[PDB]
């Protein structure tokens, strides 16, 4: 009984730590014999072994063991990773591991005040640095009155704070000018929680004589994004008089037409925004929010694309060809969405992109390990197979 | 010699004044005999006179004097008007004329606090309420020094306001940060003066460790219109260190190709952002902001729409043909972009959207006045034509 290596236990494509936490990955394959591990940059070089930074364990495992702040390496805590495992037969190297880590220092916050029509609602958002928006998000809002909000079902009460963490108000009034909202932020590797330093208050103006609806930008297009399975927010910013109606439509695929979404139990809308409590693959697509008015309206464009793990499986795992025969081999994939398709033997970075691999004949030089590879900017994965000889 | 109506003096597409203002529109029109000039809505009813608030000049003018916001009304001020010339031989419209009056009433603004890490460049942007973005523009911007600013040419130096009203600074540093700016914003009706109560000011990240490239957003699409002759500012916001450099690029039309953006004289890219002097039709396209580092990169597309003023021409401008013989009119046109094309007899909507119409047999109910619309989301206008019988 013999055959060539194969991964079980992949480390997380993405990784992300801070200098205090320290990190620890495993790559863990069977195969008879027992096959060796290896860790290699994203070029393929081989890693060497940094004292107090980075270290191989000898027992399949990586660790980067906490560091000072001035420790801080490039090459080492910014850099795309893998595991590689080979014996007699092959070789195959595990899906690209992102290892990200972020030296611990304090932030902050601002929120900017938006001016709004009376009756039409409002959104506060918590002003955030692009670097780190990554690793934080919005815990909750606080009123001046000392009362805290949080995320939760029931969009009712006028108060909401949606998943994107933007703290919603519908059907504002002159009542609601006095109090002022600041927001807490969480971060994710560290655990500590820190309060908005800025107050946001929203001010309210009322409106003299008819306006048409306008929108907060004037770019007539978005692009949003977001996971499967998970809350999305659709926004639309427009105020406006009198007190517009919205109204959001879903364009069919590769067509200037369109059909109007259907408001239910999972899909809600509030005031002027959708909200899809579940979301799959499905509802990717050109979305349009078409906000009317008595004296006129106004539309904008958004662009989602829903986010779906990525997994692999070749097709067999293994098979044996004799000598001047097609081999087959057929690559089956989940996720979404999918750019890069590619193949490679032992490594080697051979083929092209397709689902499918073939070898026209078969030669004593193609056995061994192949495998396959699909991955998107987000994310990666794969799926191993061996190739016996007849 | 007897004529069909034709235009002289046509009212502007969009008329915007305050309600201490006033403001008079003429409309004047030739042929033989002379046409009947009459004011009307875009509905098809004569505009009557209003106490003080509408008045018909005997010139065949139409006038609004100035008013108090209590005698505001909708049906006048917020009314959209043409006006139609007549003879006996037909009729005509002119472009659409936009009447908006604004009652004087107030505005405000605030200025978020931008996140920045050291060495990469800065923008602040004086947020207005999207009802009076049309109406207000920041003209200036006043440090916590007093000293003030404005969008000068000679992009150079570390402080430059853009002609979109930005507040740009590059090579930012935690001596800058101290530093706190006032924006200053300009009603155009009035010509009344606002200085931000709010008071932007940098908060400078010492930056620990390599991180990758961020934008602001997360949105990957914006869109942008801009008139030409006029400077236009695409912009990119991402923050990344060590500091990155950044490319632009422009999509070939209707292709996934790119290719470099020209720099000279006309076109220069200050930090991340890209500026184009004197834009002209050929500009309108889409544009990729393209930001690297060692670590890595991340990109944003931008749609850019230059407008060109809409301006019609009918050909032939008068002829004519015998029963049974075919009718041509051939409507070319300038201006950008283009939405639709229509066509009008006698002030009745008919037909279809051709730059060209043709009537395949010749009527005697077909004598009249015939003319070409042309119109995009912005602007609109009009061409008139005579067609007699043989
Ligand atoms: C709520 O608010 C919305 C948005 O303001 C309003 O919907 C808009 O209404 C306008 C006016 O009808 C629409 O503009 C129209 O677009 C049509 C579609 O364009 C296609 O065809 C042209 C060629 O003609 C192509 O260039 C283009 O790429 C598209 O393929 C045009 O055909 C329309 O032109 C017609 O209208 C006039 C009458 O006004 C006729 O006289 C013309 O001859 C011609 O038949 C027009 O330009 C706009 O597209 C609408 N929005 C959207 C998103 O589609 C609602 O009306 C409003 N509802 C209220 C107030 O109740
Ligand atoms: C369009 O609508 C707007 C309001 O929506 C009107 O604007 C108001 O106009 C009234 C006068 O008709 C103003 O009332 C007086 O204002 C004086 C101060 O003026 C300052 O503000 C203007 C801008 O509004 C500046 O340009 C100017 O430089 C000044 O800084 C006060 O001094 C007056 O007080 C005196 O008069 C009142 C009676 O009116 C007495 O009772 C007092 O005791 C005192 O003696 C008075 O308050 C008002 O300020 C304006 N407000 C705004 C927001 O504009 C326009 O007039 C209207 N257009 C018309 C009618 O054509
Ligand atoms: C500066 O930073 C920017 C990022 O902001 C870089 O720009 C992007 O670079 C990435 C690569 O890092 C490019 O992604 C590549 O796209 C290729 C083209 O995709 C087409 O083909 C796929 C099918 O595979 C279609 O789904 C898709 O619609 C396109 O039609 C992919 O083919 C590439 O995958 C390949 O790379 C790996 C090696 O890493 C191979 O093993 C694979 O087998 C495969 O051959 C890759 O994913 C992206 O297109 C770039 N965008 C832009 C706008 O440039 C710059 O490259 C960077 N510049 C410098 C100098 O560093
Ligand atoms: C990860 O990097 C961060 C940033 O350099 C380190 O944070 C700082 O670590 C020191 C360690 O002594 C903490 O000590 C503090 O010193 C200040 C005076 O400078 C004093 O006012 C404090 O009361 C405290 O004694 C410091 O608080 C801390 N700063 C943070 C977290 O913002 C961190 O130590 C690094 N991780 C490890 C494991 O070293």
């Amino acid at each position: 009984d013999q055959k060539g290596p194969v991964f079980l236990k992949e480390p997380t494509n993405r990784i992300d730590f801070s200098n205090s936490t320290g990190a620890e990955i495993e790559c863990k394959a069977s195969g008879n014999p027992m096959p060796e591990i290896i860790w290699i940059r994203s070029d393929g070089t081989a890693v060497g072994d940094v004292p107090g930074l980075r270290q191989i364990s000898s027992d399949g495992k990586l660790v980067f063991p906490p560091f000072r702040a001035e420790d801080y390496r490039q090459e080492v805590h910014a850099q795309v990773y893998a595991c590689l495992a080979r014996n007699q037969f092959g070789s195959i190297i595990s899906r690209d591991v992102h290892v990200r880590a972020v030296v611990n220092q304090f932030y902050g916050a601002d929120i900017l005040m938006e001016y709004v029509i009376r009756g039409n609602a409002a959104v506060l958002k918590c002003s955030i640095p692009s670097f780190v928006a990554d690793f934080v998000r919005v815990e909750s809002w606080i009123d001046e009155e000392g009362t805290e909000l949080r995320p939760s079902e029931n969009y009712d009460g006028k108060y909401l704070v949606l998943p994107s963490g933007e703290l919603h108000i519908r059907e504002v009034g002159p009542e609601d000018g006095y109090k002022s909202y600041q927001c807490r932020t969480k971060h994710r590797l560290t655990g500590e929680t820190r309060l908005s330093a800025t107050k946001g208050r929203l001010v309210i103006t009322e409106p003299v004589g008819s306006k048409a609806p306008t929108f907060a930008t004037a770019s007539k297009i978005s692009s949003l994004l977001g996971s499967s399975s998970s809350d999305i927010v659709l926004l639309c910013q427009a105020q406006a008089f009198p007190v517009p109606y919205t109204r959001w439509y879903k364009f069919i695929e590769g067509t200037t037409r369109k059909q109007a979404v259907v408001l239910n139990d999972r899909v809600k809308q509030v005031s002027g925004t959708l909200i899809i409590k579940d979301a799959v693959v499905e509802d990717s697509g050109k979305y349009l929010c078409v906000v009317n008015n008595s004296v006129g309206g106004e539309s904008v464009e958004t662009v989602l694309t829903v986010t779906a793990p990525l997994s692999a499986k070749i097709d067999p795992p293994t098979q044996t060809v004799d000598f001047g025969r097609p081999a087959v081999f057929t690559c089956q994939y989940t996720g979404n969405p999918i750019k890069t398709v590619s193949w490679m033997k032992d490594g080697k970075a051979i083929g092209h992109s397709e689902p499918v691999l073939r070898i026209e004949s078969v030669k004593k030089e193609d056995k061994g390990m192949y495998q396959c590879f699909v991955r998107n900017d987000q994310e990666s994965a794969e799926a191993s197979a061996e190739l016996k000889l007849g």
